[PDB]
């Protein structure tokens, strides 16, 4: 009925950000400050000890907990909670200086020196060990600080390590998956320019100065550092979890982060966290950046089938890494911070409650400015968002119920985006899925962002764009999906290569061309300066007329029992079909055939909405750039209304909601509204 | 009368491609469906073994040639010959593994991994010896097999090495060149920032952390490097020949490669290959990629004076490498291959016959798609031009007839290139020869497209366009030439530094101050937002009108004999002369001043044309982007009408011409489809 | 009352060039020719042997100095001075190859291989050594030969060097100024990160495969590095003094250069030199590039209180190393180098006298042409600069009296361009500085351009855009010249850290905040597409209008005593102030909030100078594009009118000068030619 929260000891949303006490210890005033402040802010959790390894362990060996003791006690004292870390983040420069190995060998094989952050050698027994020890410590000494309510495992893991102890790793790895150079060999088509292994010893992580033209390799060692990304972080966890079983563990993970595959990492924590900064105000207007933002939160709800997460970062305010450092607007904080909870998220934490005063992120946004207080517009905007949180209690632990899926795959990605071809100018995966994505989130339908190991029972719509590789049992799960009932969409693209990047010889879309019913004979690539044109087959089943326009991709096909709904209108294949439907079992399969604009997502997906009758978070019409989410309980829902526009929007309620909100409700520029009502 | 065909064996156009069965062996139904798929295409050749050393030698010492036996016994059972390719193209990487000096070293100093291809140490004794190995088994065991009509030495040579051995080699090069450091230090002025070498150990190839702004050196280290791979290919060459001299060798060239001057590694083989792909349907229109890829296919040519090439590559569809894979539109492959043909291929052959199934070229286009058979679009249109190659027979061995040269010189072109000035920003060479040329092709006039070095008295007119660079003889010859009565046209930043770039001391345009009757006093650079424009004087003898657009450089120039054809519109030159004509001997020598517009080239050369009664492939107005090239084997003419445009073109024709490919005479009125070509034939 | 001149020996400006006649050795005719085109042209001054290294070592230890000897005996004779170089900037390839020490190790941590110049280990024992010799034999030969009038020591200082000898150089330096780990570690916030360094030994310079994000480190390696060329500096100073400690020493600086701050490498020469090279004509209009220079050329002017520069190096045409080589048009070339004389050089000097046959530099500029005289429009003007600039010796040694002060400060702009924010897409500090700049510059209002460390009470009014760094003494300085009846301007991104880029904790501005009278709370940060609006205040003070623009940067502040001269009309902080005065002691200090157009500028600066009654070079309304530079000897005034507008421009003469070039009395009525400029006289 609803979800458990983080902790036993919480009982609402958390409130939160990154905290470095030991950056203030020569100014007493400023922590009890910090705390004074942090309560008159509502925040209730900090992350503390991400980057304290030297504040830990100054030299080998030598530990100093005291100030640590005294932050945990202050905090617990005063109400705020703990997510605990380990400092596995930025080793000290004497374990650099006296352990070596413990630095990176780059792609370009360039050894790293000492310096930056998440860039330790993920092989180096050293460094595995210091953290064990470590951890062991912060365990045997934290594990029952009541304060304590979860483990932040390490910070933002990221990167690749090339030295000879990786590559021997590497080498072991691919022995245990393929058994005989035989089998890698012909998974990979090897004897193309006269690749073949004859040996294990032989074979080598990729370089420019090297090889990087073998997909097949490519592709392994990215699942390979997701192996090996995925163990370091077991091990971190196991210390801890020996001194207390009953804390939960996360890692904080990055915007659409294409290093790791998230699927397999997700597996080892016991609840997902992340780190937004969405480049707000930069372009003509926020709603496309509002949706590609808000199908990820979907991802980071959809990894624990539903599980609430954490928005471990975000900034009140301004970034230091961007282009820009654009202040977001007034209201837009919170509704930055509440998009994040409209789609999953039980607690909003930033990056720095106190702004450093020196080094890199001295100009990243805080809590607490430079100036010592928090009577700043930024300030007023993070306390009174505190106000809105703890007056949404009952929103925690909440449950977002998801008819729709589209699939996100790791694997396809990585396999697509490192082919040459067909369009080596530039596919924009990430983009193209959120297009559709956008379709359905314009309507406040709710979406789980799955991969294509997803169970696909629960939903009635399943949305695959360029779903490139199709592995052993997708196309089957798929097919059976559609017989049962589903409906299923597919774009261009997909259906092309198996798990190590070898073409299907049976005709493309593949395992997937008797569900979609066509044949994808050829794709062609456009310039950047042309285009084609879709348009609607009079008294098509989806209403489709347009023309809309389509750029960078077309596929000409071949109708295989499908019928079409739109055709090119230009080119060499003008007239020919670029929308079909087939009809498999007692479900549709659709296939589109080449990319194409906003207007023809939104006219298709409101169609097949309308159609397959999918609920919405409020039936009523939402002006552009105007947004929903639901969650519920099992007996209330809770509907965020949310207005990504810089002008003022008005909506109508066709209910009543709770006291009780008018029939009709302007929401303001960048404003948010929580509407609650019983079911 | 007539050149001779590639082998004794054939008797009319290879049609064919690169073909890869030891990536199939596990599937003989695929091998068979290949050859019959092969036959119902009409393909007669295919290149075999390019990248077959690991499926040849997959241990040291021990070799596997048993497939290779199958393959090569299979295709000539079928009636299909074989380019038979050493293997040379990439290492076996237990070779790699342990003799790692096979690898190369890059200009930055970094050594390479295994992995790759066509990255040799061309120094490498070991690499040499391997090759040399492996050469001799192949030519033991395949040079009499009846099937072989050709070697196809390695695989697109190209980059370079600057591992210690090398430098090496390069250091004994130089001091075979100039025979004391005395005679080194004054040709490349290394006094100018107190660069003098005091000892041949001190020498060293460039490199972005020591030396790259001493231009002797870098010219001379391409020099090194073209000479170090005609070295290389001689080698691979000479154990072949041995069991076999009957058979001729070539290697495929590439696109305007850069590397290597391809005149100096042509004068090791029998015949010229190269590999064409042209980016189609990228751009506005395809006319000026039509003509760039046209001249090119004239230095091929020209580089075995009229002997026909082979297209030893092609994509039947699109590639994998460039920011996009366009789809060729319905008959644009029949047109790009025909194209070949019409500048003097005698073979359209293709890279890739079966689509690789994984790895980085798995999405080039080839005949045989994933899908596994040829009735798709692609290979019906691989089919039909088979159909139209095959009744091209008359064709092989013709000539091409050219009364017009282009010059396109490499160590003019390097040394251009590598200057500091005068427009850093951009010189484009190979794009302002082309547009020269294409003023020609415009008009169905053929152009050899020759160096420097060679005889320019069997032509008319000769075409120079930045000939930075003239070396011992060119002015010389050229002045004799002109003399002679023939007419020569050369352009801003001509005749400016010697073989080693060093600048002429008696006023710009040199050795060609004579002969052109000017002085060019300074060359002004433009930005890419700034332009002034040439206006016809009034009487001008090419009736040259405009104002025609100059952008990028503009010369300042003083007569001294020669007459202004035309002045400058606009700056602090206004009212100068801008292009000029002297007369020198019986002959007419031209100079333009600036780089001036497509509408300026076309007034200038189709008048040029009419007045000196240039030779026409027909004798009829050619619509804009429409072409005709013209083959001879001394009694028929081949006329090649080509229409690059998008839509139809229709053309009248002044004779009455055969169709020799459907039957029967061709009407009147001819009607020529977008990405369309027409083949007329007639007696002379 | 007036500078005294560089040599007792000189009388008037110096024109000449860099001149390198070891290249010619073997065309003895040539180097007589030179001296000829050298009294030709009115040059009075050449600087040799700057890269001379191997024509004056070309073995270890044994010399070879009579061509030089005869070059100053030769040039001696015909009247022209020298700046003897040392030849520090190119070593020869045997000191690289025996002492490969000599060489630099990069950022990256690659080691550099002999090539290139300027590129010298500045912590080699083995180069300074030689250094050393090489300096004492050049001394002990030369210091009083009577041609030598100063020292060029080296050429273009610049780069940096990362070998464990500069490593261990740095830690020392490092432990010399923080004393402790303790305060190092405070000062750069190294807890950030788990950076904290626990051994002297653990510091390292940064690099981008180690520590980049470390700004106290990025800042401090630049202070450094300006050390380590200050002390080397020095050291190639101190044996030429010693045999004569009479002959003053220069190093030639370069466009705002970035590596080193130049106030500190300044303290070590008698006299400042500089090497400019605008790229004139390439943009819209030259009148922003003008000004740009201008300001570089009173910086200059300024570093030691007014005495006059060298201009070392420009081109008399065009170079060879920018995106394009444009033609300076006619009349530029007199007025690129009059600029130079109207902002205080007492010489002006080309790179190249006579252009290099054959390296890199071929094609940069120079008096004598590959052509090899100086008849050529090019020679003319330059010759007729010669004459102009004899015509001009009482200008020799004046002075310029500028009662504004703008502040370039280099650590500020080291830490503030180090900084992640608030704009990693570009703060455009020396852009933005010269934005201020312009609106004075237009008016003909003198300008000294002195970083913050510099004595302020001689001023009026002091003007610091973007004062990102107040280090200890700058605010109270600041605030008691306000106080005392001064006028200051500051901006957004003012007052924001210390020393070691620490930020403020009071509130922004920091130390001025007192001063300026507001908190700036927050800086907004504008994509290259957005803009705001400012407009004035009715009734403000300067009678400010608008609206005008604001792009990039626009910072919402709050008045604490100041008030407001003008709001912003956009966004959510539309109708907050945007520009702001207070009145504090005496004096104003201004406050601008948002990074404002060229139209901001000259409204605020004009009215802010009617207001102030700043002193003009003419008082009359000058054009756009047209401006005016006053230098005295106490006794008359020399007023540079200048035309950077490429048309006729006149001007109304509000009394009576007379032509100190030309001869006779002036009109009140005065056009000026495009790239025009005249040099009027008069007494006070
Ligand atoms: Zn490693």
């Amino acid at each position: 009925t609803k979800f458990p929260l983080l902790s036993s000891k919480i009982s609402g949303l958390l409130h939160g950000a990154d905290y470095n006490p030991e950056q203030w210890l020569d100014h007493p005033d400023v922590l009890v400050r910090d705390v004074e402040m942090m309560k008159e802010a509502r925040c209730n959790v900090m992350s503390v000890g991400i980057f304290s390894w030297s504040a830990l362990e100054p030299e080998e060996g030598r530990y100093t907990f005291d100030w640590m003791d005294q932050v945990l006690n202050r905090l617990h004292e005063n109400g705020i909670s703990v997510f605990l870390a380990t400092p596995s983040g930025a080793r000290p420069a004497w374990m650099s200086q006296k352990y070596p190995q413990v630095l990176r060998v780059g792609r370009d094989r360039v050894p790293a020196l000492h310096g930056g952050r998440h860039n330790h050698c993920m092989s180096s027994p050293v460094y595995r060990e210091k953290v064990q020890l470590m951890n062991g410590q912060l365990a045997k000494r934290y594990a029952h600080h009541p304060a304590v309510i979860g483990w932040h495992i390490s910070n933002e893991y990221g990167g690749e390590c090339h030295c000879d102890t990786c590559q021997g790793q590497f080498r072991d790895w691919l022995k245990a998956r393929y058994v005989t150079l035989d089998a890698l060999n012909k998974a990979w088509w090897s004897t193309f320019w006269s690749h073949t292994y004859t040996d294990w010893s032989q074979l080598e992580s990729p370089s420019p100065q090297g090889e990087n033209g073998v997909h097949g390799l490519n592709l392994d060692w990215r699942r390979f550092n997701t192996d090996q990304v995925t163990r370091f972080c077991s091990e971190e966890i196991r210390p801890l979890k020996a001194e207390n079983p009953a804390l939960p563990a996360t890692t904080n993970f990055m915007e659409y982060f294409n290093d790791y595959d998230y699927w397999k990492l997700a597996g080892v924590l016991d609840f997902i966290s992340w780190d937004s900064y969405p480049m707000w105000h930069t372009r003509q207007d926020d709603i496309g950046l509002a949706a590609y933002t808000a199908m990820y939160h979907d991802l980071m709800r959809t990894l624990k089938q539903g599980k609430p997460f954490v928005l471990m970062e975000s900034t009140p305010s301004f970034t230091n890494w961007q282009p820009t450092s654009k202040l977001k607007k007034p209201g837009m904080h919170i509704l930055s911070s509440l998009q994040a909870v409209a789609h999953g998220a039980d607690s909003v934490q930033y990056f720095q409650w106190r702004k450093s005063r020196g080094s890199c992120e001295k100009f990243h946004g805080a809590v607490v400015d430079h100036v010592g207080h928090i009577d700043t517009r930024v300030g007023r905007e993070v306390a009174e968002l505190g106000s809105i949180l703890s007056a949404l209690a009952p929103v925690a632990g909440s449950r977002v119920e998801a008819k729709v899926a589209i699939i996100f795959d790791w694997e396809s990605r990585w396999a697509m985006d490192d082919a040459m071809g067909p369009r080596n100018a530039g596919l924009h995966y990430e983009n193209t899925v959120a297009d559709h994505y956008r379709a359905l989130w314009a309507q406040g339908i709710a979406v789980d962002v799955i991969n294509a190991d997803c169970d696909l029972q629960g939903y009635d719509l399943v949305i695959a764009p360029m779903l490139y590789m199709v592995r052993e049992g997708v196309g089957e799960r798929i097919s059976a999906f559609v017989q049962a009932g589903g409906r299923f969409v597919a774009t261009y693209w997909s259906g092309i290569v198996n798990e190590t990047d070898l073409c299907f010889l049976n005709g493309f879309p593949g395992p997937l061309r008797p569900v979609l019913g066509i044949w994808a004979e050829e794709i062609d690539s456009l310039t950047d300066e042309q285009h084609n044109s879709v348009a609607g087959v009079e008294g098509n089943a989806l209403g489709l007329s347009g023309p809309y326009r389509a750029s960078q991709l077309c596929e000409v096909i071949h109708l295989e029992g499908a019928a079409a709904l739109a055709t090119y209108g230009d080119d060499f294949y003008a007239g020919n079909p670029a929308v079909t439907v087939n009809l498999y079992g007692k479900g549709q399969a659709y296939y589109v055939a080449s990319r194409n604009d906003q207007q023809f997502h939104a006219d298709f997906f409101t169609a097949l909405a309308k159609e397959m009758k999918l609920p919405r978070a409020i039936n009523t019409p939402l002006p552009e750039g105007v947004t929903a989410a639901r969650r519920t309980d099992g007996e209330s829902e809770f509907i965020f209304l949310q207005n990504y526009n810089a002008d003022n929007q008005t909506v109508a309620l066709p209910q009543d909601y709770q006291g009780n909100l008018p029939r009709k409700l302007t929401l303001p520029a960048f404003g948010c509204q929580i509407l609650t009502r019983k079911i």
